[PDB]
């Protein structure tokens, strides 16, 4: 009966290694009695135990009590010699409260909001859709919400794991490895990598410059950096906290989509830009994942193509399910041991005359000053800062053999046979993996406590299960979820469906032009065209002053057409898309009648506007739109066009 009661303590208990001295016992078995635990040190849902006559909730008391005591033990930490110099620059006392980690003070002072797409939004109000009920979306927060953030999140101690975990993840990863490109990635030239750069990322705490500034005028400093770490030496290294939404929350890479932005911590920890060029430059082909060597990174998929291809694959199995993977706050779960891990993995595949650099930059990152917005100083022991150059391809990697590792040992599946009853997909801490039900429950049920000692915690949820999609549109995915539509060519495939009222905020608002939002129209015409409320908004604001050109701030633009422009990336015309699936259409449009966003007249009102624009002579882009041009009797005929990324 109690056994659940022993499964929430297991899941407190320390993680620890394999006990063949003694009885290893369950939290069923302890739920049974006559079962005495003999310390709390975990292992694989385990602990070891006494055969002494014992009542359950006694079992229960003697296992809570130990766990106390293993608490009420488990102090403070020299700084290393490298990080002195932030000491010199400390003038306040500090004002963080960090419990677990070092606030020494504060340094002197250095020298956005959420506003309306006009027009958008009024393409929204003009068809009933109330803007004030939309859900909020991109907000910041104030300097007092902003430390209580790192108290909460970033102040703690490093997860314990699993004595052992790293050498059976290196054993992970030796199954996966391509030996082909064993000590062969060297650094890039410049010209590459100025390629694919945002010349506006951010300047760091101490910084004035951002990236293009830097570019274009200190690239000796940059290299000054780079010899400094290839040489084994110690470089000023700090990391900058803002909270997410700031102004100096910028991506150095294009993104897939808003999901990247919106699954950021509160906490933006970034280094300086020339210190991110100078990782980039020499870490480039890892950082950036060219090649692809982490097996399901799907960080280069384009958002409108993920669900197809991920349906080939379920369509391969007799009974697929997909169990998600679900992290709680993973940047703050990275360990000092993840993080030598991915060393080690750099390591294999990089030249020998970069290790010294991989090595010194990992010592670095695994004691990290960190100079908040507002001048605290806080001392970070080991975690993931949002903004490193390694955060995709360094946590996906991580997430990969992670849970692999916590499959194989949940179903008893060899590391070396996962790739023939599973297929895995990552992007960064988020991702899922498809493997036949039984082996999907197992390892769902048996998950959550592997995966807890293994450092990596599952967000708390009904009876510890991680959760299974049982049908393909279940799967979720960079915050979307597949849907169905039908062409007019007798075929169907899946787009990235989303809850209506999510996507309206998001295309009504920004922090801080017509050519921006056309850019914008473009881009959730590309991702959301199943959607025929999103759908014929977005061909309002495209059919808005054809004489300027879309901006190229956002995910997408398209040069010339923009209706060719997505069927060359869709592959088919928006005309021939006929239906949408209509229980899953239900289900993504709930909470705008729930919120009240819309209101019986607004979906008519849309499309009577469209109409209305589409029966008048000429070329007009709404009757892409098959619904649309069936009322108007006209047609739209495209000239040429592309879709461009940047």
């Amino acid at each position: 009966n109690l056994t659940p009661l022993f499964e929430e303590l297991l899941q407190q208990c320390p993680p620890g290694g394999q006990n063949k001295t003694a009885h290893m016992v369950s939290a069923y078995q302890l739920a049974q009695g006559n079962w005495m635990p003999t310390s709390c040190h975990v292992f694989m849902g385990t602990i070891s135990a006494r055969r002494t006559k014992t009542h359950p909730y006694e079992a229960y008391v003697k296992l809570r009590e130990l766990v106390e005591e293993h608490k009420m033990k488990t102090p403070g930490s020299s700084l290393g010699k490298h990080n002195d110099w932030i000491i010199g620059k400390i003038k306040y006392q500090g004002n963080l409260r960090t419990k677990h980690m070092l606030n020494p003070g504060k340094v002197a002072e250095q020298l956005r909001h959420n506003v309306y797409n006009k027009t958008i939004g009024s393409v929204m109000t003009a068809t009933g859709i109330r803007l004030e009920k939309l859900p909020v979306v991109r907000a910041q927060t104030d300097t007092t919400n902003f430390h209580q953030a790192i108290r909460d999140k970033i102040d703690k101690e490093e997860n314990l794991q699993t004595p052992g975990l790293h050498k059976k993840l290196m054993e992970v990863f030796n199954a996966l490895k391509r030996p082909e490109l064993e000590s062969s990635y060297d650094a890039v030239e410049w010209e590459e990598l100025e390629r694919g750069i945002n010349r506006k990322g951010a300047a760091g705490f101490f910084e004035r410059k951002n990236i293009g500034e830097i570019l274009d005028s200190e690239k000796n400093k940059v290299e000054e950096i780079i010899d400094n770490l290839k040489k084994g030496r110690n470089i000023k290294y700090y990391e900058t906290a803002i909270p997410k939404n700031e102004k100096r929350d910028v991506n150095d890479d294009w993104t897939a989509g808003d999901f990247v932005d919106e699954k950021k911590p509160r906490v933006i920890q970034y280094p300086e830009a020339k210190t991110r060029l100078a990782i980039t430059k020499v870490m480039y082909k890892w950082v950036k994942q060219k090649p692809v060597v982490i097996p399901g990174y799907e960080g280069k998929t384009p958002l409108f193509q993920i669900f197809d291809k991920v349906k080939k694959e379920w369509d391969q199995f007799q009974n697929p399910v997909a169990v998600s993977f679900d992290t709680k706050a993973w940047d703050t779960q990275v360990t000092t041991k993840d993080l030598e891990l991915i060393k080690d993995i750099q390591k294999y595949y990089f030249k020998k005359k970069w290790h010294k650099f991989i090595d010194t930059l990992t010592m670095h990152m695994t004691e990290v000053p960190v100079i908040c917005a507002d001048g605290e100083v806080y001392i970070r022991k080991g975690q993931r800062g949002s903004g490193q150059p390694d955060t995709s391809a360094g946590n996906s990697m991580l997430n990969v053999l992670t849970m692999v590792y916590a499959f194989c040992e949940a179903t008893g599946v060899p590391y070396k046979s996962f790739d023939r009853v599973a297929k895995i997909h990552v992007c960064g801490d988020d991702g899922f993996l498809i493997t036949e039900r039984a082996l999907g429950e197992k390892f769902a049920s048996k998950g959550v406590q592997i995966l807890y000692e293994a450092g990596k915690p599952q967000k708390i949820t009904e009876g510890d299960k991680m959760k299974v999609a049982y049908q393909f549109d279940d799967i979720e995915f960079c915050s979307h979820t597949p849907i169905q539509v039908r062409w007019s060519d007798n075929t169907s495939s899946y787009m990235p469906g989303r809850n209506t009222t999510t996507i309206l905020a998001k295309m009504a608002t920004r922090l801080d032009t017509i050519a921006y939002e056309k850019a914008v129209a473009f881009s959730f015409l590309l991702m959301y065209s199943w959607n025929p409320l999103i759908r014929r908004i977005c061909l309002l604001v495209l059919s808005t002053e054809l004489q300027v050109k879309p901006g190229k701030s956002t995910t997408y633009y398209y040069e010339g057409d923009p209706i060719s422009a997505y069927k060359e990336v869709i592959g088919h015309n928006l005309f021939d898309l006929k239906r949408t699936s209509f229980e899953k259409l239900a289900k993504l449009n709930l909470s705008m009648s729930v919120l009240g966003a819309w209101t019986r007249h607004t979906s008519k009102r849309l499309l009577q506007d469209c109409v209305n624009m589409g029966v008048k002579e000429g070329n007009w882009l709404v009757n892409a739109d098959r619904l649309v041009s069936s009322k108007t009797g006209n047609r739209y005929i495209p000239g040429e066009g592309h879709t461009l990324q940047g």
